[PDB]
């Protein structure tokens, strides 16, 4: 795996926890605004997800987690992390500044040879396991994962596309608190209304993701669109999708769709469930998106409104593995 | 106004404030398990709502508000309550149990002459100020408020039919949490999703709301439905309303339709803004829906998601007394 | 073990999960109700502490985890329960209704050997794990493990008087969210306090924690007394004890006796850290009470401050299975 | 008055509007970080406070405020601000970054008269109205209106110690999250746990409000010190004060000196109550603190814990333009 993280924040963190419980290998992180001794504290406890099992500790400037020697590299400008020569190969940029091919490719200048931009790009390839993996190829040296919404969403517009044609949906997700948002009524002049007490607010924000759907499944291309609700809930977002279907079709068949998928093609991806569940029902579940078939209502044989839960911290994390994996499955090939 | 008010929950507790506010006229209060001393502790203080302002006190068995004899009665079943007595002649039923023409009229043998439910009914005819008040007359002696919700939906679904015709449309509302929920997960044999802790989860359930605006709007009847999300937060909801229209139009024709409106017909109603609002922002807001212009987006000429606020609480008991108001104008008549 | 539960509430639920893991032996509960079908869900699901791993079924009236059978009854009191059928011995009584020896005894005419009240009881000798073991002997029909409260504050104030002695002492409990707490201002006429929204407010409550450890550690009896803060966690509280002690020492003494304490006599029970831990670093966490070193502070040689933390439901209801282990070990010896 | 206030955050602009509505005089404000147009946007509305009444806007270059003009200033130096240019002549320092008279100083150059630090600072004279304002002379020309937490203790010290002296106290504080917490977990170095996701943990802090008290009372220096604990409310803290005192009395008395008190010499800035009040029956309130009298328990005639609530933010604020008053009153004499 040979996997190198650039930024410790809560994807970079919670990915070298996802590599460590799925086996793969980090062996070097970089991050020049936290201490090395800091670092073990942010990575040991985690208020959403728990305690580290495993044993985390300094030892001689390295970080050394259940035995695995990580080396700690300090470096404010992405051309000068010595990649090369802590051995990594495949780099995980989750600082969310060099989101575009152009700056990401800093890291090649230190020995890299992949780049996975862990957020959207605007200009970098973007895929979402699942649904278009097939048009990965070994001359790209930079992609992007997309977000942890598209990847919530793309699966299920594929299912409910290639069944019944998405004629156009708009998409609401009533999301948790992120990390830019305020404690108490503070300054976000780029965004006003996320400045406001995220405890005490529904804040409604905005989304790509809908948008970033038209480019991982062209074909639904500028028929989806949508926004979000930022809600007093640490971890765990749900999709509100409501769509008009090409073809008529009864909720069941939708349910069986997404059955079929979950258990097929999608397995491990998409998930389904008819269970009364609820927003901490997914904690730590590791699936992209879940189908809540109940939550779910139709109005008319075409027009209906669907349902999917997903873990927006750890189910990314776990994709951005998956995405290496397939990636290194087909360069080392 | 005479009014009786039958229950001393959130809504009744409320409505006995707006009445003190907007001037009206309660006389009576009855509520079986609560002790008078400790109606002056739930009247005077709220945790959303702020101290009230004015006086509280017991006077010989009756409850004193700024002056304002309130005499109480404690009885168990509805047809016992000598409303008479205290000169109650407008009931508003907020109990919650009592729903039902047949029972909701136990009240009649007491002396009352008219009765509100303060929530939906499956018989009685109900209401929404602004939208089907001419299609009251003296001869009915029971109706219903319908519910904080659909006060909210039925003014926005309204304006877009009259303008550009509601086709098909499904409803999510993200909802504040509520008294019937559970600190922490509970016994609701009735709604399993609902009796999990509601602090921590985002709970998704049913809702009547729009099936009821088919009832104060006909022409809708079967065109909308939809169902809701419980949030943490102790008060104010938003509506999400995701239509599909038969004319075609933008979403500044949208906009201006709701600035008209709410200036005009339905002033006091429904309420227009273009700030960067949050849910916050509408506590003590007496307006039945606010349209949030900026939030709202649209995918096509004739696909629109609008969003519209209200304070579930206080907008609501505001209503119920314009009703009252409305209907002894047209009584007293 | 042959252990038998009465009530599926937080914590009989809880301890039923607590003793799978444990591997103590489960083989009948009651609970009249909660249907089967509807346990099933409850057990699986827990907002606060995940998902059951093993797999849960009804299976012919009978409830089944991870294969292990447990017949379900579902009496409404407790002489009626036909524990000998199900070969319950060891009664686990946790309705909260039945705490004195006179009415927890009726579980002996269904077939009982023993029962053990998991709440304060006014008659039934109180026990700590780790504190008071010793006072038990198999004579005693019905015991009772004191509350979470005072499993966390017994340790700390045995290992603080045996070495420095505690002269008075005042305690504070800043604790989580309760299921007798209300998710928005309701009717609590016995607490009225209590009865205010819960995730709004900083609640005062009492307790009887500190009075309590004045049963199972006679000799600071009358000497500590204290009350709680209700704040809006889900789970995981914290105790704030100030205490005056006879002798003189440093806050290093203190720490190194706790220390000393956590790794010998109290280990598994008091558990000591340095770290820089918060509210969820300790859900799941199964020991009584966890002294947070840091925290703490001295004003002088004799006044001194100490904080220690435990999560409310998941360390009582661990202490609940020791003290049957402990209760067979000298029973059916 | 001819107020100017550097800062506009929590406390900058809570103060300008506890100014507008207390009458006092705000002529000017600088903060080089907030557009003038986002400024009428923070101030009409406050998630905690409401939405401001009167009418906010801009009006060339300055914030008009019902009819009032404030101009405003966008210097990054303090020693930049023409103070005298507005007219400014008695400067909030309220940035929290220019505390030590050293500094704070800087404003002089722009013509400033005197400056209040509206925090704790290490060398200017700290005060609280209603302890030591007598201490104040013409001839200071940098203060401190010390810090929210301290104004609450300091007055409930006082009465305590000059009726029955206190030998020694430990004081924790439960308090409502603070601008300088995380949403969810994050880089806080200064402060490890101070990090950690505030609206999920109970976070232990350090506080300096009891050893300031000893600066304010000199008599208590070195008597007092304390903690706190972050819990996750919007607004309104508890001190939770544990002494040992002197003389012998009982509960009783203690009330009866703290409504004295309250009535008397304190009035308006010591409250007293005996209701069952909870965190929010504080929001707005303008005193510095609240003697919640059911809340305390004695432990022994010389052994109690008293309870006293206070809005942080709001009461504090509110205090910060009386000792303006007051300095002006014995200034301009
Ligand atoms: N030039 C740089 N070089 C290296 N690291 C950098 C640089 N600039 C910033 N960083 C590091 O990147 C991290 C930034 O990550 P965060 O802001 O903490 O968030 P991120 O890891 O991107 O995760 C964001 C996601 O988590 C959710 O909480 C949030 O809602 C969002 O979806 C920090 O730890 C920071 O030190
Ligand atoms: N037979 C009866 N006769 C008279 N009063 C009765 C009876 N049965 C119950 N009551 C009283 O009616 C009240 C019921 O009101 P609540 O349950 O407190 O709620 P309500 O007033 O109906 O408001 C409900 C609304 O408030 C929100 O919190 C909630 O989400 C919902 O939208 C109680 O105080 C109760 O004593
Ligand atoms: N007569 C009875 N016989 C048997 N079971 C009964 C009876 N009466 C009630 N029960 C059952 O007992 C349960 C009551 O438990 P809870 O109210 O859920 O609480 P408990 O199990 O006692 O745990 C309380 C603890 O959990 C925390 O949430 C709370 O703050 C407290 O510390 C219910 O499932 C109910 O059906
Ligand atoms: N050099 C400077 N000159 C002028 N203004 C400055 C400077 N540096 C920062 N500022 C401005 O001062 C403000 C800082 O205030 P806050 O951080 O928002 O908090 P403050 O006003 O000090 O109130 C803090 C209090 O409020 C509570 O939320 C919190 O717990 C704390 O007790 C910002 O709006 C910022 O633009």
């Amino acid at each position: 795996s040979k996997i190198g993280i650039n930024g410790f924040g809560r994807i970079g963190r919670l990915v070298l926890r996802t590599a460590l419980e799925m086996g793969a290998q980090v062996v070097a992180v970089n991050d020049p605004f936290i201490a090395l001794e800091y670092m073990v504290y942010m990575f040991k406890y985690d208020s959403t997800h728990g305690m580290f099992k495993g044993e985390v500790k300094v030892e001689d400037g390295a970080l050394v987690v259940d035995g695995k020697k990580i080396t700690v590299f300090n470096e404010m400008k992405p051309e000068n992390i010595p990649w090369s020569k802590a051995g990594a190969e495949y780099i995980v940029e989750s600082t969310g500044v060099f989101t575009t091919i152009e700056k990401a490719s800093a890291h090649f200048k230190g020995g890299a040879k992949k780049v996975i931009i862990s957020a959207p790009s605007a200009d970098a390839p973007m895929f979402v396991c699942g649904v278009n993996l097939e048009k990965y190829s070994k001359d790209m040296k930079v992609v992007s994962n997309a977000s942890c919404t598209t990847n919530c969403l793309a699966p299920v517009a594929k299912v409910l596309h290639e069944n019944f044609e998405i004629v156009e949906g708009l998409m609401t997700t009533v999301h948790a608190v992120t990390a830019t948002q305020k404690t108490v009524d503070g300054p976000s002049a780029k965004d006003w209304r996320g400045g406001r007490g995220a405890a005490q607010n529904i804040i409604p924000s905005s989304t790509g993701a809908a948008k970033a759907v038209g480019k991982v499944i062209p074909e639904l291309d500028g028929k989806l669109t949508g926004m979000a609700f930022r809600v007093p809930t640490p971890n765990v977002s749900v999709v509100d999708l409501t769509v008009r279907l090409g073809k008529e079709c009864s909720y069941d068949d939708i349910k069986a769709a997404m059955k079929t998928a979950s258990e097929g093609p999608l397995q491990g991806v998409l998930g389904y469930t008819e269970d009364d569940v609820v927003s901490c029902d997914f904690t730590g579940d590791n699936r992209s998106s879940i189908f809540d078939a109940k939550a779910g209502i139709q109005l008319s044989k075409t027009f209906v409104k669907v349902v999917s839960w997903y873990d927006n911290e750890f189910g990314y994390s776990q994709r951005v593995i998956d995405l290496i994996k397939h990636m290194q499955k087909v360069d080392s090939a």
